[PDB]
């Protein structure tokens, strides 16, 4: 029966009918949304949704056969499974974040069609190159939330009160959003020369960020 | 009598001709901003704003005698069939954008004057080597979008609270505008964790951008 | 006479002086900004101001007699000539721009010291390659800042009220800057569909300043 | 004695035993954040913390000996000096930024960990060869700030009524951060044409961050 299965699996039938579930469960995805929607085709698609649940469970079951061990060390895979086994978790209990995690499941389109793969792949393909740098920032960022929790964190702990929170303010002066109405100014009402945090901190941030693209555009 | 037009339509004067009508047209419709205008000179413009829409008609008119099918299947012929048509429908009925659509046909000084013509195919050809890449965003807007609907929209609906508003709201999210202070600290003052999903969602947004743009340049 | 002053301006002492006034001139123009400092030394420096005009005028003049028709063709030249012109209109009448103005003179430090020359013309050389794409902006502005003024001007006329009010506007959206929370937001309370106006333009107008950039990174 | 030591100060285990109190004393930070932390056991932290400073500055004697002139021509050692030198002024006195800049020592990790090293230097090499462009900004923001100062500063003393003031403002809206709703727009209610000033610094600054960032993109 295994090349029975093999040849059921790896039909372009099998393949293309999944792909056909996943624009399908997708649309019900964003027609659940709507209250009103709920209110009158509701239970059509809590079930709808639960047989496609199925389905993905007997798939992955049936490719498990099919590919034992060299399955669980393909990427694409390994997510197809972790993406379907949030869905299984009982629609209760635990934390209600599992109930909206399920639309991870239509990432299935990026897996299951090529294309996709590739441009996925190409995309992620540049991150090791990336780590370098990546471990720099981190390393700065850290040190810098650090000499900003204890330098402006009495007088202003919702922006710096915490490790976090100054992780949190950092990140949002490194996307340069609102950092100067938003936090400066406000700050320097109290430090006057905080502009002497900020300014370096935005310009070796901002440098270290043009740089990395110029390695992306190298790569 | 086909060669004798076929003479009138592709000479230098035509053309030339049909450029000197947008030019005017164009500074017509600047002037018709002016309210102070209107209320005197209103009449002649309006005037000359029909008569324009005339000729250019005559033009399509003997423009597709010279080409038949040839025109059709013109990109930027297509364009100007269109845009005409748009200004043909009576200022009245329907809707007011048909009057407003009107100044599209300014965009005929794109369709009718080369490099420019260059240029915009320039910029178009780009698109379609960005397509997997677009395509790949959207479905992952849309996941997120759906996301976001479930995870705050009861409590935040100018925001989140249909799938259209968290679209728009993740956009803005994406042009890193008033993100924070605008967004997501309100957000956390309920959602303590939203931060998890925006985070994330800035990263992945801004990386696919970044590589959007070196994939430019390199074709 | 001639060949004599060709020595007296050719000559490395001349150029070092002139270069050496214009540090000092802009030491001096970032202390008349302190109002306690014209208290005190205020008459010292009116009177250094006046000074250095004067000698950069016979600077001017000894130069055309060296260059004749050959300065009055040099870019650089043609500068400082205007440039301290401007600094010669009294300290009085017409515009007190003109008095402002004045400090344009700093930019000699560009004229008249090599390499400074060199990456501003590197910079201004890349001009010429912009024009195509520049032009086909301002057509494209033009034609959406008239949709805007006929389409949002009645009920929002601080942003768009004016043909040139819709300039500001949509120069503002294009930055990126408070486009949302500030302007489009708000335009949706009255006008839900204003995000169909917005969201292409946005598009568009990025996708434009990214093929320039990438077109920048060719040449 | 010297060859002795020269072979434990050039050891793999003192190196890997330097990067060990790195870690570890950066750990100690981060948990210098907590004001529950330090109730329970500040103790332990502070004596943690001044052991590893005396170990660090046992190491740079050591590490002087061993380099003597080579040493205070290093980059990296020099570094590791001053950064250790700022650590050992007393937890007394002067500036309190003294006791905050201590976390400057974190910075060790990029100094003691190659491909760190690689990275940071590979950054750093692209400076030089921005100096042209970095002077160039400067003297135009120094242009600008001054007549900034004198324009606006009467009216609008927040932003603009000091040249320090000026640098600051002109500096936040190169990073177009809320630049138009935030100070040109109420700029303009009492300066109409305020918009003339900024729309034009805007664009050559934005322009010169062009050209910068695609200089790198070659070199
Ligand atoms: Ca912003
Ligand atoms: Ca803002």
């Amino acid at each position: 029966m295994y090349l029975r299965i093999t040849n059921i699996v790896e039909s372009s039938f099998f393949t293309k009918f999944i792909i056909y579930l996943i624009v399908l469960n997708g649309i019900t995805m964003g027609l659940e949304t709507s209250k009103t929607f709920m209110q009158s085709f509701g239970v059509y698609t809590t079930l709808f949704n639960q047989i496609v649940i199925t389905i993905f469970t007997i798939e992955i079951i049936l490719r498990i056969y099919v590919h034992r061990i060299s399955f669980f060390k393909d990427p694409w895979s390994l997510f197809d499974f972790f993406v379907v086994a949030i869905s299984l978790v009982p629609t209760s209990s635990g934390f209600e974040i599992l109930r909206v995690l399920r639309v991870l499941r239509l990432f299935r389109l990026v897996t299951a069609v090529p294309q996709m793969r590739k441009i996925v792949s190409a995309l992620i393909s540049v991150i090791p190159g990336m780590l370098s740098v990546i471990a720099l920032m981190t390393l700065f960022f850290y040190i810098f939330a650090i000499m900003a929790t204890q330098l402006f964190g009495e007088r202003f702990p919702e922006w710096f009160g915490t490790l976090g929170e100054s992780f949190y303010t950092l990140f949002q002066v490194m996307t340069l959003e609102s950092w100067s109405m938003g936090i400066v100014r406000p700050l320097m009402e109290v430090y006057p020369y905080a502009w002497v945090f900020f300014i370096p901190f935005i310009f070796v941030v901002t440098f270290v960020m043009i740089n990395l693209v110029v390695a992306i555009c190298v790569d």
